[PDB]
């Protein structure tokens, strides 16, 4: 270990997995004693203290009459490359290909110092692509100009050869999620604010209801298991598929066992509830929701999209199934909240693995070792 | 009849075909005597003289750093709803049901007068649920609140009725060319600057390069094509497959025969030198640039999607292929390029159907004659 | 009082005083028992604890590649029709003329039901008009078509019926914090780990260094006041003048006793440790961190501009002075952290009167006030 | 001269003067025979004709679910760099400090050569600093790592090294028309048309509404005139003034006399009816809409603003007044409307002076210079 870096991190901290994952990070790291930098746009964070060597810097990104779009790129690569000069940062961590490894690039290019640059990748950059191809060489040019590339899944990495058509290496470094922030526990005392009676069994998904979710097989196998089992489906989040995914509970006649909660701030809150978890997307680099709730003790039915089959072990710690099987998924469900003996057993491996492969300090720690291989190439 | 009408349109004056049709439908009720009052954004248009009775009100839009995002739903209603008070329009074109419908019925809410509005569908509707259903309702209440609703085909009034389960009436009326820009002939001092020789023969695809355009299939089939007979492949038109395109040109290794000529703004001189005209698109309400070709004595080879196969008749104005048949689509090319009995044949067909069914002073009449049923009702 | 209402709030959570006062005022209205139903933006809000009974909806605001501009206003009046229609909503509150007020009315006429509509004026109509007379017709269409429009002090409703030349009746209602979010206590554990001695007096400033804060007096201010006491002056948020502003407390030579500290989630930990606040705006309508320092306990040095002069009782609750005038803030600042007669005498006035003026539970009591008029006319 | 150049062109085709003068510059380079590429956003343009060695590329923007803003600045250099890479372009020609300087800056550096920079300041650098500093050290880095930095004035170069403290030099060079495009002729065809009784005299107006332009000052101009000479105010364009401008015309009691026509493709035509041309700005650094009525043949009457009095030579050319100073201006028009020696004298000495100040050839040569010039650096 070289020792303290002064460390600049750019991400949107109010998209998914991704904000959490780098605001967390930060968090950790300026704990050890790190000078941690964020710098991101007009947009709100979760931290719960101040520390004198985490500052959030902000940047207000406005059209004048003088722009056709509002300045994003620049406005934020402008912010960067002032907090490099003003504090002399060793290094950048971008979130995202696009837009953020270009920002640090440029950043460094106006700062006037070589600072290193670390990009992670969560995905984000293949879905672009299977929309618009306008971005692929800048795709490939954030890649390849960073020093390090790291992607949170194994599965996203190979993903990622494949489509980009690049030799650059990338580190695969999983996700966590704060101990503290999800303890192991089960409440009921909130249960019945919600209208859920004691002896009901309680399914939870939690996502931002884009179409790639499939909350139509989660709630094709809710249907399945409310046949055989008295549960609810608590869906939280909120997004595209909302109404349509309303109108299929009435089409099912589950309305009335289907919660639509919205937004939550705590989610821990409703995965310590929770019996079951569900995450059954047709693309997902990592899932940070199921890691969520497997802290908390929650037992997770995942598709084998991308990482997730990574972050469950099949048949160990929760169950995988092919995208849209709900027959397989309700199945599984419906074993696993009849049977305490499969349940346990699964639960048991599962607060283990988690430990072993996505703990906050082991996560840190490998972060921490390439920014210092960074800085000593 | 009941005469002369006060008209207001909003478009996206700039983006593709749908920007043509209404800037060119308003060109030709103002030169009828009506009143027209185009209503946009601060984009370009392409009007050839001054009318008098023929004004161009454009709007701008800036984020101030008060909103998150630059107001143009509110901006360009409340710019309608001025336009409405000062002169007394009488109705109002909307094209699309998103936005452009909705701002119109929030435009005659700020006026304080019931006005009527026309909206156009163009299919654009369709594309923007393809992706996200957060628009539904919005797409749903802007067509029924409209007073008229229109189609530029009927394979898309019925594929609207189906994906919006909508009981409003969506009254086809197909799109035009405007003869005068598009002289039936054939010139070749082009030819040469652009490096064809005069025995070359000449495909022509012009479009937005986005995926749903099928240019794969368009480059297939030219390589096939260029086996049997020399030959060129002219692309009009920039976007997000550019890149992407001109690699499988290397790839097929057809590169030297294939003209990536980038954006123009006069594209009936390019017809003028092609023999056949390719839109072989997945998705297609209309295809401007297939009738903007036939206009020009271009012989068609068209998909089978949408309105595609409206446009073309299937053996007598042209040729369909199933989406993606490379294989029929270079078969039918080179038919047409050895066959001049062929191709005389269809292109004779082609001149005559395309004055019966799109003519631009009965399509015109088609829409005044709509405009005075609301104007009744 | 009529009882329970079903209530929908539509705000920018994240942006300053108005994003806080329209969610703190949605969580007292829940924590009485009645529906709240937010729907705003993919924007982050802070929500301590949830209730069964407050639900966040959530647009994502995505731009196709049909849209010139990402829809907000479309987007969010779906959104909200689509709440209305479901919860069977009996009012929405929508916080600015532009462009919420206009996205509740557009939701009313999307929901076919006739809703009533409060907008609460926060002053950032007058600042849009100040750049642009575009949306000058939306603001005061916006204001008068709301069944009632409230504005955060008596200051702001006559600025706007001069401005904006309408005989609507506008409301003043003041702002308030929340008292259990803001003790009134004095601490010094954290004094130490950003660097200030026991013995030094600290001014503190919250703001979004925008121009019209005049962040330039408060450092002329401090300079003057460091002459005579030491002292550091802490300045806590970014934005467009950081830059500026840093070399400015290089020119007056006072940089090593000016903290930039960057934007913190929770600032009544900072105004805790502090020993006077200053807000010397050229436009304020009310000044939200001069409420929330006041409940703390710090007594506050004002411009008179806009409501300040109102929120400061200048020579009881604290000092007002002139726009620009570094002179007499200086002599106020430097009397006030010499005198501790008086600094208790203003401290024990300011914390009475913002009790009897600025209470959560009263101005909470005056909203739901005017909520139930709406209701019954 | 070293000779043929390939060019890169980027500005915004629809914004004022700037997107005027860039593709005008364009096609003179291109007639020369220089290869030039425009590259732009999707956006339209005004091309005469095509020419095989002028290529316009154009770039979609979309926002997906992924990006906050729609990411212009980064899709815009992705774009560059890819017709770099394709092309080998020598040089890039960028419009703009920001965005387009860093687009460029950053296209280099994606595109592995070390191309040469131009940038030409056009005075929007300036506006966007006087409402927010945040762009400050972008504007400053774009224009010190550019290869040359041109104005359009000397004004402006001599403004911009105040403002942004830069020993850079900058390079005036001034703006210019087509003279082909504006024949010197008088037209009264068209004056009819527009209800223009022959015996009236003309004054003319063409911007984008702006404040900045004060067309306030011209109203009031217009109306003293008015009382001594009968004759109508024509103002071309659309934007934020507009409706206060036309209430002005009614306390003025001259609106049967202003003449509002909206935006305009064709304002030669205008100018050849036109007998005075107005622009009395605040801000302006050139002012492309005097040269292009000076080169119809109409004297103008600007304001003393920025690159104005370089464009008019006061008391040869036209006359230059204070900024708001209506008496003045009044004075002068009154004069040069009853005064056939003085406007005539004017117009022979300003036909003279800009055929040698601003003739397109004289000024596409100094363009051509300054790009061999960093070619050989
Ligand atoms: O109402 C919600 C919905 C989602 N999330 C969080 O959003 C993140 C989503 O991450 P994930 O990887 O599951 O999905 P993504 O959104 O990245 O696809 C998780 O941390 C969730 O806890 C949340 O805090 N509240
Ligand atoms: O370089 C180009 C490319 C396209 N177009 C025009 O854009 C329109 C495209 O219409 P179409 O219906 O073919 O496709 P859309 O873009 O609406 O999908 C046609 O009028 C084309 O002539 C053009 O003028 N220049
Ligand atoms: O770092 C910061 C800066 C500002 N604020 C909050 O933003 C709001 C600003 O409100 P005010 O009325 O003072 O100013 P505005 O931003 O509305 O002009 C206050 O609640 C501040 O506490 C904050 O929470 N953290
Ligand atoms: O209806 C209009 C209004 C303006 N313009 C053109 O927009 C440009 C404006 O340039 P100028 O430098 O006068 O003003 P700017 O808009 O750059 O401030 C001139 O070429 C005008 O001819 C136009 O073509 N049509
Ligand atoms: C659909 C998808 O791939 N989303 C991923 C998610 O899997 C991952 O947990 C998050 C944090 O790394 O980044 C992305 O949002
Ligand atoms: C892909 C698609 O459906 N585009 C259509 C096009 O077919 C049609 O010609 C145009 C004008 O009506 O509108 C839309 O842009
Ligand atoms: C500069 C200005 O007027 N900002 C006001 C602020 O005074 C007020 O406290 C806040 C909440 O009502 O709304 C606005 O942001
Ligand atoms: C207000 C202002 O400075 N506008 C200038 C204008 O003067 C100039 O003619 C044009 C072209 O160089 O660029 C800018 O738009």
């Amino acid at each position: 270990f070289q020792g303290h870096m002064k460390i600049g991190i750019t991400c949107y901290p109010s998209m998914g997995g991704s904000g959490i994952i780098a605001t967390e990070l930060g968090i950790k790291l300026a704990e050890r004693g790190h000078e941690v930098h964020f710098i991101t746009s007009n947009i709100p964070f979760r931290i719960r203290k101040p520390l004198p060597n985490m500052i959030f810097h902000q940047v207000e990104v406005n059209q004048y009459a003088v722009f056709q779009y509002p300045p994003y790129d620049i406005t934020l690569s402008t912010k960067i490359a002032e907090v490099i000069k003003e504090y002399d940062l060793d290094l950048l961590h971008m979130h995202y290909a696009v837009p953020h490894a270009i920002c640090g690039i440029l950043a460094r290019e106006m700062s006037g110092k070589d600072i290193k640059i670390m990009t992670t990748l969560h995905g984000t950059d293949i879905t672009v692509l299977g929309y618009d191809h306008s971005l692929q060489g800048a795709i490939k040019f954030g890649i390849e100009k960073s020093d390090i590339v790291t992607s949170v899944s194994k599965s996203l990495a190979q993903e990622t050869h494949e489509i980009i058509e690049t030799n650059k290496e990338i580190i695969p470094i999983y996700n966590f999620v704060r101990e503290n922030e999800f303890p192991t526990k089960h409440n009921t005392a909130l249960k019945s604010q919600f209208g859920i009676a004691p002896d009901e069994k309680v399914l939870i998904h939690v996502s931002n209801f884009r179409q790639v979710k499939r909350i139509d097989t989660i709630i094709e196998t809710f249907a399945k298991v409310r046949e055989k089992i008295p549960s609810k489906l608590i869906l939280l989040g909120d997004g595209p598929e909302l109404v349509p995914m309303r109108q299929l509970t009435k089409e099912l006649n589950v309305e009335e066992d289907v919660l639509f909660l919205g937004k939550q701030d705590c989610v821990s809150e409703f995965y310590q509830l929770s019996d079951l978890v569900l995450l059954l997307s047709e693309k997902e680099s990592f899932g940070l929701t199921l890691l969520e709730a497997m802290k908390t003790g929650v037992v997770p039915i995942g598709s084998n999209a991308g990482g997730i089959k990574e972050v469950i072990k099949h048949g160990e710690t929760g169950f995988v199934v092919d995208v849209g099987d709900c027959d397989s998924a309700s199945d599984y469900a419906i074993r696993l909240l009849e049977d305490k003996v499969l349940y346990n057993k699964l639960q048991k491996n599962m607060l283990a693995d988690i430990a072993e492969r996505f703990g906050s300090e082991l996560i840190t720690d490998q972060y921490e070792y390439y920014y210092q291989k960074m800085l000593n190439e």
